């Protein structure tokens, strides 16, 4: 009930953009299971649809960032692992273990308590704990603490050790040795434990882009490169090639001939610098397109260059164009149209924006769609 | 299935402060009537509680952008008239008309092609006429035009004439006259009309609050004002007080010292500048809280005031404090703790970001809640 499937308005998510991704990324790290990262509605692209693209993909287990996300998976009918990657309420427990749902610890007396929760129910909860090598938003500390933690796992009885793993700060960046220090930070706070889990892992995108052999690459995280996007930071050339999943379309509700000095959108700021054509359409700012995206491309179907022009508003945009546009013309925002293209990297130099920012901004307003 | 109910993050709506508003909105008005506009997850606050509010509030009907948004209204049990303010496609019209939404349209051609589309089945469609006086977004262009269309709905029996109206580009700033301007253009364009509509409405927050006297406002067409924010620009002072409707809040999850020197987030940009404590918090940029936060102020529930440190990240946020604080205290984003307050605007002036764009970025994963 948040998306308008009768607005002519649509983010397109490609099948084969995501699959090649997918491919693409765990052949340059030979993974052995890829964990689909789909946290955040995945990346604001749309859970149920990147979800079910993910395991064609080929993704075989899943990453969220809560408990609730974890819910939403199994209610969608996945069966698949799903590890939760942030912290959870130990009273909430009994959910992750009546549906499977990983969690993860960063604390001996948190585990006890969800333990306690258990107590007597029957029910056996998966704990996965986490080790602070150097991001420093969540995990063990210290090896006395991480040696502690696990004693109390292996003491409780509806408690599975299942993995432990750490997460990089600079993985998407020219600081090595930021790398390389979390990788000696792990030696040190994890040599020989008193019991091993079921798993590690460790990489994330870029890890397994740009370093895939600094550290064991058996299972990999994959958020962001299954949606093609690049967010290094400067932009580090890749192995290979992304291929974004979304593109972002709509069809033009008005159209109107405007007169040179006309004045458009808020503010009355812009005005027609010549006799023209404005074009209307059906997404703003509150479908996630960039508050201050006026003055980027948008490619008409009939193959004109049009620009966002005025305000962006909450809910509409309106585009200046030389020639004659029908209502229903659609328009695209991000994508191809013949050999005109516009991404998420172009809209984040236009707005001077993170396009990590950018391609987690889209609101679930906008309607969803599958193709090739 | 889209908010986290198990996650303690929430967004706090102030009943007190949606009433305050609205009645202070209209009473510097005079209005007979206020319509709340709520559209975009009413101004992604949160529909369903600001639907709540704004009618215990005093308002007696309701403006979206588009009919899907109107639908979800309906499905929220509400009966009062409900204004879309979008265009629609006209074979979608049924669905209106089956559930008593009013419906813009630009064009003859569109109200044409909307009551055939009712011709037959017994349903009544009520019509608004958009007349563009100069945002130049939607709506008539020329009084030939305009008379055109009227002349087709009431040529059309499954059409009823329920309003004409336009929208302000600039009653949001210190631009009189070219607020003048539209309302001279209201003239030429509407002069003497073959029939008359059942209601007209002209007035927003801006003209509500800056200019009431330049026009009618028996019926106000109330967005932003509901929600206590003050969008104006440049930021003009008002007849009243309003106050924010809107506060974020959430409960520590993970807690530790850290060390003189130490990295936090993405790039392990931030250093540590002494001894001290961090504070993870679950809410980041995915949530809706500005993605270059970095460096707010942060209210912590004991009275320390921390700050944002290294990336504001998807899901999380960490927080710098001189002070030890146990895991499960609240942290206030935005709002008020003791004699300390962070408002909407402390943030758009610390991310020099629109408060307009800012207030309209929260996602659905945030639990709403009300208060007051
Ligand atoms: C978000 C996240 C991931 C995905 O990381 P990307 O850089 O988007 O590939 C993997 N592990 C954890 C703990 C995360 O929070
Ligand atoms: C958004 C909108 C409103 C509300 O405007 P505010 O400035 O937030 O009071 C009123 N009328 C129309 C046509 C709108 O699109
Ligand atoms: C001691 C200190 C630091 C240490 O930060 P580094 O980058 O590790 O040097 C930073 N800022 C201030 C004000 C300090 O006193």
């Amino acid at each position: 009930n948040y998306n308008a499937p009768h607005r002519h308005a649509v983010i397109e998510l490609s099948q084969s953009a995501v699959v090649h991704n997918l491919k693409v990324i765990k052949e340059n790290t030979h993974a052995k299971e890829i964990m689909a990262v789909l946290k955040a509605n995945a990346f604001s692209h749309g859970l149920p649809e990147m979800a079910s693209l993910s395991i064609t993909a080929g993704a075989t287990r899943f990453g969220m960032a809560m408990l609730d996300e974890a819910l939403t998976l199994r209610d969608l009918g996945y069966i698949q692992p799903i590890d939760v990657l942030g912290l959870t309420d130990p009273r909430y427990a009994r959910l992750a273990a009546e549906r499977n749902i990983t969690l993860a610890f960063s604390t001996k007396e948190s585990i006890k308590a969800a333990a306690e929760q258990l107590a007597g129910t029957g029910l056996t909860l998966k704990v996965s704990l986490p080790v602070d090598t150097g991001l420093n938003r969540i995990g063990f500390k210290s090896r006395e603490d991480l040696v502690a933690a696990i004693q109390e796992v292996s003491a409780q009885d509806t408690l599975i050790f299942q993995s432990m793993w750490t997460h990089f700060a600079t993985a998407d960046t020219p600081n090595v040795d930021y790398v390389d220090f979390q990788i000696s930070e792990w030696q040190r706070l994890t040599h020989d434990l008193p019991v091993e889990p079921n798993e590690k892992h460790f990489a994330n995108t870029g890890i397994a882009t740009w370093y895939p052999e600094k550290i064991n690459t058996d299972i990999v995280r994959l958020g962001i490169g299954l949606f093609g996007i690049n967010g290094s930071v400067p932009i580090m050339s890749m192995p290979f090639e992304l291929i974004p999943a979304l593109s972002l379309k709509a069809k033009v509700v008005n159209s109107k001939p405007l007169k040179k000095g006309d004045a458009v959108g808020y503010g009355a700021e812009y005005h027609a610098p010549n006799d023209g054509y404005l074009i209307t359409i059906p997404i703003g700012h509150s479908d996630g397109y960039p508050f201050n995206g006026s003055g980027m491309r948008a490619l008409v179907a009939d193959g004109q260059i049009g620009h966002i022009v005025g305000g962006v508003a909450m809910d509409q945009s309106m585009i200046f164009v030389t020639n004659p546009v029908a209502v229903g013309t659609t328009v695209t925002l991000i994508g191809r149209v013949g050999d005109q293209s516009i991404t998420m990297q172009d809209l984040a130099e236009h707005t001077q924006s993170s396009i990590v920012a950018l391609m987690n901004d889209f609101a679930p307003r906008l309607q969803r769609i599958i193709v090739s």
